[PDB]
């Protein structure tokens, strides 16, 4: 019993987390097998952030320049490339420390858990969802760029995400491993408003179900719904529109429960109507988003 | 900016767990030096857990009768004893991966990081506080005994915690890596009901000051308060009494801010007598009071 906001142990990634510098600016690098990934504005002056031409200002760094550094000893850098927005550091040794991988671009609802390195270092590691406008709510100070955002499906770490930027409202900006940002970000420092942030109602109807699983049980009502209903009422409180996908995704958690995926909607439907009235589900005052109904399944079974 | 509940990077502590199987029960135990720190109650036969006298058991097991797995090879026991309601298990190995680590004894209010095993694989990291009544409110499943809490300065684990039991409140009581219960729980199948969960006050001040640091300011006030008042508040709403050494815990949040910890006490005060009124703290409904003065400051300062 009991509901954390897990993340996957940090080990296997830990194990990858160097130090890039290129001139005088810091950042996180990841190193899978002989190659080191980092933000490619790691090469950016500090006064030319408003508009970098990166193809040009790359041509000023050479191998050598780009310093990596995996715990006190440095790396050799003999290559670099500049793959979208990321930079590729081949390195003259494979890392020893290398899991098994993948890159993988996911999509928004979509949950992970993050490294938070600071100079090749780690600080600390939590849970995060890619939001439906592309932006992920992280914790993230000056440096921490280079950072990783994965998934781990037993002995295999799925990157899926790599930290650049912080916009003017306090949310983050990055990639996918390939440096394709999320969204309609852009690695400058611009005016860029983040899209309206929208509730991820299949993650809400999962963490629902993980309460019932757990006793919190008062939010279940005696009504129904069909999901055109539910969508109307979802669309007015700024969630996103649950699809049949959804709905069968849901499946394994509606089975284990006894409660039929659009029963619930309508148990929703009425705390989004009513509110929660002082009351708490899960030690949470507001209805939890960032718990995939593959997240639920693997807490409330013990999936290691 | 961005404030999330983040853990301790959880490797060093992966590093060091092990599956313990005495019979046919299986739970986790913690690897460190040539000694396996497992619950006594693994030797229990799941049809006397209502009343054991673990000396009694213990006199029915050998070294050969434990069995130790560190991955996929078995660990070779040495030597058995029993101290407090943990059994130390000698192995012929030292393990190899052992960090550099203490062994504490936490205080309520006390925050930490739990890494959930189970079969001896981790497979999930979360942040906990020892609750004022002694118990955690965790999340652990049937064979997640033997998973532990930690802290981590720099390149030191310091160890505070051993999961134990699931009391009937869905709440957690467990020992710390002395085998010493936290609170008055006994590793045994009987009624023990939790006390007062209280709120950790000085907890939920070093929260209002990270939600300052990071932009949410709309529960500053023009009140301010002396300690003897705020504490006749915190008793009504079932909130720890705030101490002197709670004010000057929270001096280098309340230097950073420009908000005198009375101050921060008033705006406390508001929000218990008015409520938040919809409104949102950090991402948050309610009052968080799982991250420490020390917590805050690491976090927003990226203590690696
Ligand atoms: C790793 C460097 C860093 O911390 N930041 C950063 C990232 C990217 C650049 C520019 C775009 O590339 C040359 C500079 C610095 C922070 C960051 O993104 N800062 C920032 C905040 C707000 C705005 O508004 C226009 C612009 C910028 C560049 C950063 C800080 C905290 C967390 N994550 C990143
Ligand atoms: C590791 C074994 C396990 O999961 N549990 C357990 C722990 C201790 C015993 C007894 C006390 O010692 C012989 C048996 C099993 C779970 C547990 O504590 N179960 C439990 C729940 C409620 C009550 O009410 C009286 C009693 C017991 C024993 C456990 C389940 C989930 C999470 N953590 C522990």
């Amino acid at each position: 019993s009991g509901f954390r906001k897990m993340a996957f142990p940090s080990g296997k990634v830990e194990g990858c987390m160097v130090q890039v510098t290129c001139g005088t600016t810091t950042l996180n690098g990841l190193w899978l097998d002989d190659v080191v990934y980092c933000p490619r504005h790691v090469i950016c002056t500090s006064e030319d952030m408003l508009n970098p031409n990166y193809e040009d200002l790359l041509i000023r760094k050479s191998n050598h320049n780009f310093l990596v550094q995996a715990g006190n000893v440095q790396l050799r850098v003999i290559g670099h490339s500049m793959q979208n927005c990321v930079l590729k550091l081949k390195v003259d040794t494979a890392n020893p420390k290398t899991p098994k991988y993948k890159f993988v671009r996911i999509q928004p609802g979509q949950t992970f858990s993050v490294l938070a390195c600071y100079n090749g270092s780690p600080s600390g590691v939590y849970q995060c969802a890619m939001r439906p406008n592309f932006t992920i709510k992280g914790s993230f100070l000056n440096g921490s760029c280079g950072s990783v955002g994965f998934n781990i499906d037993y002995d295999c770490v799925s990157f899926c995400y790599m930290h650049h930027m912080e916009l003017p409202t306090g949310v983050h900006a990055g990639t996918d491993l390939e440096g394709n940002f999320y969204g309609p970000f852009v690695d400058r420092q611009t005016a860029q408003a983040a899209g309206t942030d929208t509730t991820i109602t299949v993650n809400v109807l999962a963490w629902l179900y993980a309460a019932v699983i757990n006793g919190d049980r008062w939010f279940l009502n005696r009504f129904t719904t069909t999901l055109n209903d539910f969508n109307l009422v979802a669309m007015k409180y700024n969630y996103e529109p649950l699809t049949q996908d959804h709905v069968d995704i849901l499946g394994p958690l509606s089975a284990q429960t006894g409660i039929a995926v659009l029963d619930m909607c309508a148990s929703l439907k009425e705390l989004l109507q009513n509110g929660m009235n002082g009351r708490t589900i899960l030690g949470s005052a507001l209805l939890e988003d960032e718990f995939t109904p593959f997240d639920v399944v693997r807490q409330c079974s013990g999936v290691t």
